[PDB]
DNA sequence: GGTTTTTGTCTGGCTTCACACTTGATTTGCATCACTGTGCGCCGCAGGCCAGATCCAGG
């Protein structure tokens, strides 16, 4: 992570100095739009679909009321 | 009408994914069976062993 800081250390500043100027400054969803159109470029178009749908929280991850109505309606406590 | 956005196009050509069928060969899903519990209370019990108070009939 520290030497993915020191390759990268200058188009970090590329994509934080071109966020401000396109959209407004959203760091996050700018580099994730890249990537699923990189996939789109090495045409994968089943794992954008589940990277979309975790990052809609639905290929894993279990939103949490959802496991709130498991732990509730089979009568686990919470240290199980 | 401008201004930027929002979608459309191209054809040649690249990979990527679905399907044509069939016969087992699994794996996965769902009914089916005869039942459960929540429908009310209360306190010392049960089982057994034994020293000691009753007792009751024969000498």
């Amino acid at each position: 992570r520290r030497a993915q800081k020191h390759r990268l250390r200058e188009l970090k500043i590329q994509v934080k100095e071109f966020a401000d100027k396109e959209e407004g400054g959203d760091v996050k969803a700018v580099c994730l739009t890249l990537f699923l159109l990189a996939l789109r470029a090495r045409n994968e178009h089943r794992q954008a679909d589940e990277l979309e749908a975790i990052m809609q929280g639905r290929g894993s991850g279990l939103q949490p009321a959802v496991c709130l109505a498991i732990r509730v309606n089979t009568f686990l406590s919470c240290s199980q």
